[PDB]
């Protein structure tokens, strides 16, 4: 940076201090990533400057040519990596990405079946202190208590009895694959629409790691800044019959001028996305989740769902007596960053947890492979098994350090 | 830019026509800007890697030592800029800086009362194609059919009528100072909350050149892009009462993990309207849209309501038998970008009404004065009088030129 250190001295210290924290520690947060200089850069630009309301070629404003370039140039891209009919990058975030397909197929008071919040759902499928449990009559489909595998009989029973509008499946905190074939058979006995909501898994899909649920859902939803490594925002995938409808519900709908710096970071990150590297980082990251929970089981930690298919695992923390808070807590104190998450049928409450959810996207963007997940396991059990020792946790600290160097 | 132009050639050249183009064009689309180096750089910063749902000190992702002292930066600034008890710096956007105020107070079907869309209110103020109007039952109070200025006794009896819930007062193109006393007085008679959006006039109010709507509403909404100079975002102000109603509203009730990079942005922002020269600046701004309209009805230019209090004018074409759209497209060929917009009691549609709407935020922002404004108006003039002469126009083009340079 050359001028926001001389404008503005304490925002530039307040950065510089993120900047060397994403450095130190070992961040296991499942949602978060780094991306590119290139992204950066693009989010940097004087694009920003730029209202542009509208779609490119169809702007409720003057002087968008250029912009226009950066839109299509993002919805081609995208289009190319999910084989999806149409895009439309302008949503701000996941919420509004979710929020505009919603507005688009539901009336106030319309029932949606989603995943059990507890057992994996996000707060924008149907969260009571959300918009979308305010606004629509949200009924749940949950994971076997056995198992933790999405039911897919309860998601028909559920669908069948509530007779849903909309039928939405994905998550925020679930480990193995969705079969989407089967939840767009359910959506259609019962006529419902299927929307899945595939902000976790996005990269994985992209490079063929994860089954894609463009080909059997009628929206696909999704963030740009998770799996999919690129800038913080939102995306709509959908068929050629729904395109207008999703693109009105965007603007004049739920939003008004797009972020065109944002859309043109999108863009770049689909770009990325597109290239052969991109399919072997994302390999890598599936790979080194599968590691990592192989790990985590040989130091006794037992998975919810027995280990994973994707990015990320819940750590059951019960066979331990602790809660996910407590190892959230502890586990910051030695520089590493995870978030407790409630696991199927939890005894605790959302804000207590009995799991900590763990990804490896953000450490495999960062080059670590599978001698740094088996070193990871053992220091996240050797601060477990060792909660009261601040000795051990002193150990660990180090064992951190020479991991980010 | 060092590494977007190596990794991806197609954006990167887009950008760099855009930035052209922004050197090259007269911009007078009012709700625009450009803003600092400084500004972009914090746009561009890693904290766009950053998950922080929540708030400073209460977020549900840990890490967030340094970004809570970034947003917390942004929201003292704000209350600093403009004497609010409370600052919610998280919204996306104005649309949804809006949806979250009306989330906050509003039920599904509640009455609000906003200014008529063609006489200057906002798409977000009830348009039947957005959310507000889908939502919402809203009804409008207009401007005198003579002075252009809003009828405050038809605010009155459209509150006494209709028995809102909800009162909102701004405009996206409304040209003169707006009364909030007497908003609030209306507002108290019929126990209604008062909304002000202040997106446009919003640098104006912290340079003190229009009254400050914080004293008078219980919530004051804001984009922080246009006359206030800053990235492209939303902001909140409210008193201490609603900080936490509005703070859940925002997340989790619309809203996931905010842009943490568009906060530090915002604080930049705010920083640099803190200081005098900033005041100077938004000075200028008035000054200069003043002589604007003057050199305009020299020219023989009708404007709604006979000129301006603000950064902004219309100019009603139906004297010169021509359409907002007509004028648009012919300004667009010299280089002058305006937009259409319909003017109060607009005898043709939305899509092609009887005026363009020119602010000159963005002409000041890079030093034009006085003079370049009779320039500018003299260049109007030339184009507007002669479109079917093409030498005319060619003449305008190289005026347009000189004056960028």
């Amino acid at each position: 940076m050359k001028y926001l250190p001389q404008q503005d001295p304490q925002v530039f210290a307040a950065i510089e201090q993120e900047r060397k924290r994403q450095h130190a520690k070992i961040e296991l947060i499942a949602s978060e990533n780094f991306v590119s200089r290139a992204v950066m850069e693009a989010q940097g630009s004087v694009l920003t400057n730029k209202y542009a309301e509208g779609y490119p070629g169809r702007r409720y404003y003057g002087g968008c040519e250029y912009v226009d370039i950066v839109e299509e140039l993002a919805r081609e891209r995208a289009k190319q990596l999910f084989g999806a009919e149409h895009a439309n990058v302008q949503p701000h975030s996941g919420a509004q990405a979710n929020m505009a397909v919603y507005f688009t197929v539901l009336e106030h008071g319309d029932t949606v079946l989603g995943m059990n919040l507890s057992h994996g759902g996000h707060l924008t499928h149907g969260s009571p202190v959300n918009f979308s449990g305010v606004q629509y009559n949200f009924v749940a489909y949950g994971v076997d208590p056995e198992t933790h595998v999405i039911d897919y009989d309860d998601v028909r029973e559920k669908a069948r009895l509530h007779r849903p509008k909309l039928i939405v499946a994905a998550a925020a905190a679930y480990p193995r694959i969705i079969d989407f074939a089967k939840f767009r058979e359910i959506a259609d006995e019962v006529g419902a629409y299927l929307m899945v909501d595939m902000a976790h898994i996005a990269g994985l899909v992209a490079a063929g790691l994860h089954p894609n649920p463009v080909p059997y859902a009628h929206f696909v939803t999704t963030t740009t800044h998770k799996t999919l490594r690129g800038p913080r925002g939102g995306m709509i995938l959908c068929q050629e019959q729904f395109a207008k409808q999703i693109d009105k519900a965007i603007f004049p709908g739920i939003q008004g001028g797009p972020l065109m710096h944002v859309i043109a970071a999108k863009a770049v990150a689909f770009g990325e996305a597109l290239q052969d590297d991109f399919k072997a980082y994302a390999k890598r990251v599936v790979d080194n989740a599968k590691r990592l929970a192989s790990a985590l089981q040989n130091e006794g930690f037992t998975l919810v769902s027995g280990g994973t298919d994707n990015h990320l695992l819940l750590v059951d923390l019960r066979p331990q007596q602790l809660t996910g808070k407590t190892a959230e807590k502890v586990l910051d104190e030695v520089g590493i960053t995870v978030n407790k998450n409630t696991i199927p049928y939890d005894p605790e409450s959302p804000f207590v947890t009995s799991g900590i959810r763990i990804g490896t996207a953000a450490v495999t963007t960062r080059g670590f492979g599978l001698e740094e997940m088996d070193e990871i396991a053992a220091i996240i059990g050797l601060v477990l098994k060792n909660v009261g020792s601040e000795q051990a946790l002193e150990e660990a600290r180090q064992r951190v350090a020479a991991l980010t160097d």
